[PDB]
């Protein structure tokens, strides 16, 4: 392609590479990834064109897979999510890279399709967070279509639209759905979240979470990896939801239940986990208390709708980076954070590096699946082996020094499973 | 059949039928399934035979599917579980229950094969927990096999056996998996147990959880449930495991996960919530701490080996029912609670209605889904439609005044699915 | 006096003095009392006239004074709170003991009279539990007060009342305020209502608390261990309070705070843990949704307005002993609890023995205090040593086999404090 | 003086003054002591010399103070605890502030000495926090003792030397003991830290609490909200005592007690809340596992060990400010947290403002009395009338939508208290 990469600053590398040396001994699953194909190199050929949030944690992702022999040119999937010392460690590593945080919508998409062309020819695979890379090729660059190996969606929204295109026999590419691992989807959305939300919070405008009411928009992983976080530090959580299994569970949990057209009047923290449009609209807006915390933690920002408190707003101040204080004509005032973009990355660090291992471990076993066994995965969304699924979580029981307890073989037996075998029928929710 | 039917005292009935009026009120799934069906009385024609613990919320489950119009003889799937005074005003009611607390191996025999019979004729329907009474019949009764149009099981260790059937062939008659619904599962097992397992122990040996630390071997819904009970009451809960992707759920959850072989030294509560065998042998009594209390709550008692107790214990002291207190050849004493059988249900009420009419509801369900459409269901167990699944969710919402919201045209457009249509894809772990 | 004793059921004793030696197990500081003054008898030549629930518990405190020499005669002071079998062992063992479980208002009287005279004279010792004794006496037996040494106060209700005399000279003889030891407060009134709360609870209407909304008026020691509890089981609880310092905790605890004016209308069960009158009165009850449990935790039965129910109600049906289901003339229903009157005890079997071991040890050491020290204690209320109310804590550490830190020479120098010496301020709050 | 002050960056006032524009909404007790006291001006004529963390509440409180009329002249009590735009907003307003993150031994004192001389006199009044500035005076400048009208502590390590100073009649002015009111060690302390804990940790090594053993030493208010930080994260929490009854306070509430010498061999992260030496010695980071995060969030960092570390270590790196990662000879890594100072502040920014209005308000309050009614303050540390501790928590009740309920005249005669007057008596410990 173009230019080597195209960072921040490079002169960041030095620190980013602390970072993600500090990094590397919290992913027991990368490193082990590492470990048992570094050799091997079942990834050798394969040119992936990833879009994720530039971070620290993916940066181990993308040193992973080159380890496996994979030949990587990378992007965020954020205008926001980017961390530059971590891109410049990777771009200084000779990987490119075309991530920097505070992208344009235009320099946005400049980046993803500066990772389409390789070397030795266009991408022959895809490691997307959100779709917009497998969207993108699918319909403006479909002459590559036929070329790669296959795509690894890692985020629910993503793979949402992933089964939309088979819905209507759009996807062209077999495509695996790593979200949806055990290991991935209760662990990464649910606990990262509960850590990684009040960061964004806190780093963006430092308010105090106690005797605070707060509203989460969802009870998904997210929503509820975000109430019990909220609800932990002395918070009164308020639920919104539309799945009546999803809304007794938060009411099972001692949370109240309601619609935001009641919440809006109530809240002092609105979080919208949701991955669904028109969730904080001004009708709530004008009627949110002063000062209110307004923010999304939802893949895309579709949730609250910003241009109206731009088109309605008294007077709008910026505080800081991703942090703007609107003055209502009530005389109320709104704190948005991060312009409704992913909060815990637009305005932290992310999820943590430990729970981050499960997800990309997830990754890096989709990729040498779609390449090393192509003709095992048909064109269409699939899931990894429980077993693989198994795999990843094994992986990091070490590390918390857990000791798992193995199975004899009169307990097999009377189990009727393998003392190893997957230990959970397919169903199974976890 | 022989008697009208036999339980503990009938004189019990006029006390029984006060619960059953209190506890109808806590069951909306039961009580709506009856508005709706009461005329139409969809059961009509059929003669379902229970193998239910029969308690008071199991009353309500018989009152309602005769409110369907159907026919059925109960019978208690537990030779503790049994509520006497709830068993009574069914007696009393007319329906031939055949259950009382403290039957003999050979009496609950006795009263399962006495459902089998029916005035008009043979059972014609089966709705199980523990697979007991489906298992009798295969293997006992195979000519009224041809005459059921179904089964429901209810419990994960029958369902656990359902598969084990047809893994084999050997299951003969249409199955529905009534325990693996989210609305079953996630709610019953997991928010029951937390409320019903404490109980059982209290009311047992009244013991205080604070400060005590408690091992709890299994991390399903049941462990879940059950850990999160005892770790909210000041209790250091420790939990062994067999699945890593369980046990990385405990971790992180900041519980230690370890091995019965290791726990039996500093445990002060035993509870195990597994359904296999050889989980607290005498190689770990040996090991507990004076006093230890020790109790089971997986469904079939095989968890506990009770016998070397019995066969290794200096002296056996009965509390009171359900309470014996052993002397170890070391000086140290240890607490058996319910003989090791189902310790919420042998020593305490069990689960309450609220959350038990979630489980009945499915399996109202059930009943009228294989009854009616038989065709629809082919040998092998099945799955309740994730339609039908919200609909029980959905009829307990109104109790807990939850406000639940409404997609709007556009949004349910943006998500890509109908406004009330399901809302979560099959693979959704909730 | 008149009887030796008189009690529900003699023939209980036999299964009482197997919950006393179980309870005894568990009570490391009564036995720790125990076993340095059994031969030493502090006590002895002490007559201990009692007045404090007679429960298995109190019958190891009983059995640990007169294991100090001191003779005494007992009474409960609740007509509810007695538990039969623990008084049947404490009689037949010799102690005169007059209480039984569900006493008259007279009755109640006669059993508490039936304490002041001795074989060898009348009461020179007071251990009372909610002030009933004391204000018997020095109201109605003048002419005994100055026979006695010493008082004893147990609860807070008391303990209001012992200053509320000296604030007018009416307190007549020098007072031991136990209720406000840290060991007492911080953990009898704290965690034995945590666990005790729910206790009456279920065993009276066996409702499930998940999902449900529970009003708690007062956020003192005993609303902060019963909110604490309901709110771990997922039942929604909302505080209601005069204290502004006690409100900001609970909305600090993420609770939300406001007037039972407005909670009644939301509220699904109702705990009073205030010791004020007028806290739920028909204006609310008029105001409760249907099958609202409301019950009472304070000592005194004064803040339930249970008049207006029996007068108001369209109908009262008794569900069984201590539980009763009104029927309002709007339809809707009330299942009130206990009659008012303390619902662990009235209804369960009270705080646990290891808890109970604490106060109880303050009991027994606010006895040898008094007795043996008198001139140390003037006419008023006095407070017993920090050092030995670390001796309490530190008698039941053990049980718990936690490990205590020891400062060295150095540590203790730089802190400026004894190694052992109370390493607490007096105005400290723990 | 010399200088009008000195700091970091004059040119950060203008976001400081932001960060305190936001900052004031969140303190209803500080903005409330001025809408009350602006015109009075009670402070008129004081010159108060102030020593705690130059932060933005902090800023809030020095304007509240000039607001009041006072002459103020301030530094921070921290070489760490400094947040230059604060600092700077207030510089650039007028005020002599002395303070800059990052500050040397030398420096800091240099700072201090700067506020003792005024325009028109030294200092005549003192709010401290620490210490630092009263032991200075006292040790440094017994001069200007005779003309302090007062003392102002704001910390337990502060207050715990203050009544050290008047056990050795070092003491030479009155003092007032802030740090034990009940609105602030109990919601400063406990809740403050509960949110500004994991800041510090997460800010500085971005670290997963989930899955990990933490260690905290001590059980104190600082303790308390630690632990229950870290616990609500999914992390174990150890927890090391010296005191019986807050080590049984920690048993009772699950977590286990054990000796350091015990835990940093299984500890991940270290936290010292505890106000001694020799907390965290080479004896136990010879002990630590890889990578172990250690770090101190008492007032003065004596209690781990640096020293050793930084003379024993293989080989020290600064991964970023206030993070270095040390090499051990067992080839083990630990991460030393803000060069073992307090972590909250000086790695994060610190308690959040809305608690920080309590402590504050406290701050003025003390401030208005000594200097106000000085004769009432004797040579000696004195308490705030728990009327106005009251006044405090009342002040944030509003804020938080908290709805008080109002004693009657039949309630409050019933309790026999004031409808308003202090509704607990003094020794209750809330
Ligand atoms: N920023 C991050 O770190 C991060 C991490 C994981 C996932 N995500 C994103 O967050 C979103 C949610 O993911 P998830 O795994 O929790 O999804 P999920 O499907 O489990 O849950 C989303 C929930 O939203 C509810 N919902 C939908 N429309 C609603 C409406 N109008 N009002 C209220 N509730 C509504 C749904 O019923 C559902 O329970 C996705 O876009 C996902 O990609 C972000
Ligand atoms: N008494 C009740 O009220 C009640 C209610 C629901 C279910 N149950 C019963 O409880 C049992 C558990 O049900 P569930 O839904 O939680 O099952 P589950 O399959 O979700 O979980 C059981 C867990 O046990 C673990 N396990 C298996 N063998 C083990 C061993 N040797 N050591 C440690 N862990 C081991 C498994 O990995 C699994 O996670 C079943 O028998 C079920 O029928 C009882
Ligand atoms: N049944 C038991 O096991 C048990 C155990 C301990 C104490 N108690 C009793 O419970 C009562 C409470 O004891 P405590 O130690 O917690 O007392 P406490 O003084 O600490 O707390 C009582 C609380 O009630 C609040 N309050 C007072 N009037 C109120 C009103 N009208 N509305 C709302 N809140 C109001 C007060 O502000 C206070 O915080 C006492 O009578 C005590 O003797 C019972
Ligand atoms: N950085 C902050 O934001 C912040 C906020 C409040 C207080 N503090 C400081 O933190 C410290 C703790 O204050 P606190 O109010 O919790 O004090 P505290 O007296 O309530 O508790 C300190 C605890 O440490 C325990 N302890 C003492 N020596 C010990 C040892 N060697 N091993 C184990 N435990 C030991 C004591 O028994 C006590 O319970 C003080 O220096 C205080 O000034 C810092
Ligand atoms: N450090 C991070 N690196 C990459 N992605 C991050 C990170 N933190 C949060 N997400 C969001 C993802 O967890 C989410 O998009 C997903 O995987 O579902
Ligand atoms: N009241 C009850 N009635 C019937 N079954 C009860 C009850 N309580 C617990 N179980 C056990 C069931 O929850 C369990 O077997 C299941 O359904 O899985
Ligand atoms: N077993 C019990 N024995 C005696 N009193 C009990 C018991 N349970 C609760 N209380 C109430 C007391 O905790 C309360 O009155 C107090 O001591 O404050
Ligand atoms: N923003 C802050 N301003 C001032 N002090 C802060 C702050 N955060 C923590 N402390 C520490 C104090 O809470 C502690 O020293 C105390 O007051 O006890």
């Amino acid at each position: 392609d173009k230019l080597p990469y195209k960072v921040a600053d490079i002169g960041l590398a030095a620190w980013g590479r602390k970072a993600l040396d500090i990094a590397e001994n919290e992913m027991p699953g990368l490193m082990r990834m590492r470990e048992m194909y570094s050799a091997s190199k079942p990834l050798k050929g394969a040119r992936i064109a990833g879009c994720l949030h530039m971070t620290v944690e993916t940066a181990v992702l993308i040193e992973t897979l080159v380890a496996l022999g994979a030949e990587v040119r990378w992007s965020s999937c954020n205008i926001f999510s980017t961390q530059d010392h971590a891109a410049a460690a990777i771009a200084k590593a000779g990987i490119p890279v075309f991530a920097w945080k505070g992208e344009t919508d235009e320099e946005y998409l400049w980046c993803i399709e500066q990772t389409l062309h390789f070397k030795d020819g266009p991408l022959n695979m895809i490691l997307d967070d959100g779709g917009d890379l497998t969207n993108l090729i699918h319909t403006k660059h479909p002459q590559l279509l036929s070329g790669i190996r296959g795509i690894s969606e890692e985020t629910t929204t993503g793979v949402h639209n992933l089964y939309k295109m088979m819905a209507n026999g759009i996807l062209k590419v077999p495509a695996i759905n790593v979200n949806d691992s055990v290991t991935k989807s209760k662990f990464d959305n649910l606990y990262g979240c509960r850590e990684s939300l009040i960061d964004g919070i806190k780093r963006a405008t430092d308010v105090m979470i106690a005797g605070k009411v707060a509203v989460v928009a969802g009870y998904g992983d997210v929503g509820k990896g975000c109430a019990q976080a909220l609800r932990g530090f002395g918070a009164r959580v308020i639920i919104t939801e539309i799945d009546p299994i999803n809304a007794l569970q938060a009411a099972m949990e001692g949370y109240e239940v309601t619609t935001m057209d009641e919440a809006c009047k109530e809240g002092n923290i609105f979080v919208t986990t949701t991955g669904c449009v028109d969730i904080i609209l001004g009708r709530h807006f004008e009627q949110m208390k002063d000062d209110a915390i307004v923010c999304n933690i939802g893949h895309f920002d579709v949730e609250i709708d910003v241009k109206w408190l731009n088109e309605n707003a008294v007077e709008k101040v910026n505080i800081k980076p991703q942090v703007d204080r609107y003055l209502l004509k009530n005389g109320h005032r709104i704190i948005l954070l991060a312009e409704g973009r992913l909060v815990n990355l637009g305005c932290a660090m992310g999820h943590p590096s430990f729970v981050m291992s499960n997800s990309f471990t997830n990754q890096v076993m989709a990729q040498i699946e779609l390449w090393t066994h192509p003709d095992k995965y048909p064109v269409g969304v699939h899931f990894l082996p429980k077993k693989l699924d198994e795999a990843v979580a094994e992986a990091h029981l070490g590390k918390l020094n857990v000791k798992l307890t193995k199975l004899t073989e009169k307990q097999a037996q009377y189990l009727g499973m393998p003392i190893n075998g997957p230990f959970k029928p397919d169903h199974y929710r976890y």
